[PDB]
């Protein structure tokens, strides 16, 4: 009664290949869908021998579930997908892309523009070690990340999930892997896939490729630039990963000079499979094949096609797995997809499974739920926070004293503005919801509550969210912190064709540092118009989407740490300038990538 697939001393290829030889058609294409929660039962998983689940943003058990709710409810599928003749686990994903996001509770990091900023990949490869702790805190044992899009147009909504406009720091970035997943052994062949076992997840680098190139910044559009480009801009922090055995990738949407990424069988088989040698599994995006065609989902039958014949693995179908089973299955039934293209997706997507360990440990571990949320992974998000932060003036003429560092004894201060007390937005897109949300979404400490935990006890703190100049002039403050920018967006959403703040942004501005002297923080995934709000400012700090610890902001405002980050992109004068970035022949920005002003700790 042995049975060699089963056996855990054996090798990952041969478990693969003894597994393989036994599957049927069913059973293969089974391993090649993956459907949401949301229409997942325990008949649907084992009836079409369902290979994967996933969470979309804001796909939850309950809104403010328990890291032990989450596990349950994996381990309900996975009990579904075990008792399949063959006792194939499933693997389920999630987008655990600034922390476990979608979760209740669970520490949220800076978005991956701030990160850049920090120019320290060692900070993130420990992001992701934390990461992968929070994502099997709740039972899963999938990252969808990291996102190494080079963004080259700050006009794009998903700006703010590329590390930098420049690939070197994008490629120094990739150590999220390593952390995710564990390091890759020292004879590590390239292109292979790896995670270390039950307390690390699987990653995923995406989207493959050119998604930060396209024109205007216009999501998931045609990226416009010859191959020497691709491969200089786009392409290199791909073959990084290859190199710390990332164990997936998921295509993007956009195209390449007219070509649509899901239907490029150059790219997705003769490049990254033939070429730099990936042996892990290739994911589609959420209905990305359906968009092969405009409109979108008008010829299913040529999307199940042109994408599997382009190399794709596995789809997340996430909804209609009915309808992608039938017809892939009529495809290879009627000889328009080969046996070995079936074979070699499911394949690769057993060699990651088999070699994560999914097998041995298809089930969650309780004793891992007291990790969501832990203070160790709270301070490592704080030091992040404060390490993005981007000083960008800090005294209006160079004879003035420097407002920053600010003393934590003053009689009365104010703290002010849209984003001062505002979790969800200092936290940006997702975050609890796929598009972020407003207000206090989960567990973290806002502006205004940092600045009260950090100030002298005989410090009285005012807040006022919009106040007017006369109240300013007449409150008797020391000085004023005021926070305002962009609220919450994602992907297509946050495509901005002029990039000013929303009102009233810029007027609480003026009215708070009219009156009094005022360090402006302003919370965005991106540069955005700034000159006025530096005109009015005696301080200014560039601070991303900071995440859930706020008091990585006040580290560096009341001077326990100097500022130290170091803007990741090109600020511009103009968005008439825009596409700019470092190195182009008109490069005329207001701060150049690389400027940041910098203080001594006091
Ligand atoms: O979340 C999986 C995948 O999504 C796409 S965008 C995706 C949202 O989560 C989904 O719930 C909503 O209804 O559709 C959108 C796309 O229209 C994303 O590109 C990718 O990074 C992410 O992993
Ligand atoms: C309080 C303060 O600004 N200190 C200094 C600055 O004047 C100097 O350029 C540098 C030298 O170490 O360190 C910082
Ligand atoms: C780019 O966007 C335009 C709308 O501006 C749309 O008509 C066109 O289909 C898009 N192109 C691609 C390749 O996605
Ligand atoms: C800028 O574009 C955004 C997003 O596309 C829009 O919501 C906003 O109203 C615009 N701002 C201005 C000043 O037109």
């Amino acid at each position: 009664d042995y049975v060699l697939y089963k056996d855990a001393t054996k090798p990952v290829e041969d478990r693969v290949a003894d597994l393989l030889g036994r599957m049927t058609l069913a059973e293969k294409i089974g391993q090649m869908t993956q459907i949401e929660r949301l229409v997942a039962t325990p008949d649907v998983l084992r009836d079409n021998f369902i290979g994967s689940l996933l969470s979309g943003g804001g796909s939850v058990p309950r809104k403010g579930a328990t890291a032990k709710e989450w596990q349950d409810m994996v381990d309900g599928f996975q009990k579904a997908c075990m008792s399949t003749r063959l006792g194939i686990p499933m693997i389920y994903g999630i987008d655990a892309v600034h922390g476990q996001n979608n979760v209740y509770g669970a520490t949220i990091f800076p978005h991956n523009v701030g990160l850049g900023a920090t120019r320290d990949p060692y900070l993130v490869k420990r992001i992701g070690e934390a990461t992968a702790l929070e994502v099997r805190a709740t039972g899963i044992q999938y990252a969808f990340a990291p996102c190494i899009a080079v963004c080259r147009d700050p006009r794009w909504g998903r700006c703010y999930e590329s590390y930098s406009e420049d690939r070197r720091i994008v490629q120094s970035m990739t150590e999220l892997i390593p952390g995710l997943q564990g390091d890759v052994p020292k004879d590590f062949t390239s292109g292979m896939p790896f995670v270390a076992g039950k307390n690390k997840v699987a990653a995923c680098a995406k989207h493959f490729v050119g998604d930060g190139g396209t024109v205007d910044g216009i999501n998931e559009n045609n990226t416009i630039i010859n191959r020497e480009g691709l491969m200089n801009i786009h392409m290199p922090a791909y073959k990084n990963a290859m190199d710390k055995g990332v164990s997936t990738v998921m295509i993007s949407y956009s195209s390449w000079n007219g070509v649509k990424m899901h239907a490029n069988q150059d790219l997705v088989t003769g490049y990254l499979k033939d070429t730099l040698k990936f042996k892990g599994f290739v994911i589609s995006d959420w209905e990305g094949i359906d968009r092969i065609t405009t409109p979108a989902g008008s010829d299913y039958s040529y999307s199940v096609k042109a994408s599997i014949l382009a190399g794709l693995d596995m789809i997340m179908v996430p909804n209609k797995y009915q309808q992608f089973i039938s017809i892939l299955t009529g495809h290879v039934n009627g000889g328009v997809i080969p046996m070995s293209r079936i074979d070699d997706a499911v394949t690769r997507i057993l060699r990651v499974k088999f070699t994560m360990g999914l097998f041995e440990n298809p089930y969650a571990d309780p004793a891992m739920a007291e990790q969501l949320g832990k203070q160790e992974h709270r301070d490592l998000a704080r030091e992040a926070a404060r390490k993005s932060l981007v000083l960008l003036k800090n005294g209006k003429t160079s004879t003035d004293a420097p407002l920053l560092p600010l003393p934590k004894k003053a009689p009365k201060i104010l703290v002010a503005g849209s984003h001062a007390d505002n979790l969800g937005y200092q936290c940006g897109g997702w975050t609890i919801e796929h598009q972020g949300d407003t207000g206090r979404t989960t567990v973290g400490t806002t502006i205004l509550e940092a600045v009260k935990a950090a100030v002298d006890p005989s410090t009285v703190v005012v807040f006022a969210e919009n106040p007017d100049a006369e109240f300013v002039k007449s409150g008797g403050f020391s000085y004023a912190i005021v926070a305002v920018g962009e609220h919450p967006y994602t992907e297509t959403k946050g495509d901005n064709l002029n990039l000013t703040i929303p009102e009233p942004g810029l007027s609480t501005v003026q009215a708070v540092c009219g009156g009094v002297r005022c360090a402006t923080v302003l919370i965005s995934g991106r540069p955005v118009v700034v000159q006025p709000l530096l005109a009015a400012s005696d301080a200014l700090v560039a601070a991303w989407l900071p995440g859930s610890e706020g008091q990585g902001v006040t580290d560096a405002l009341f001077g326990d740490f100097g500022f130290t980050g170091r803007l990741p992109r090109t600020w511009f004068k103009s968005v008439d300038q825009l596409p700019m970035n470092v190195g182009d022949a008109h490069y005329d920005p207001l701060f150049r990538l690389g400027y940041g002003l910098t203080t001594n700790a006091t």
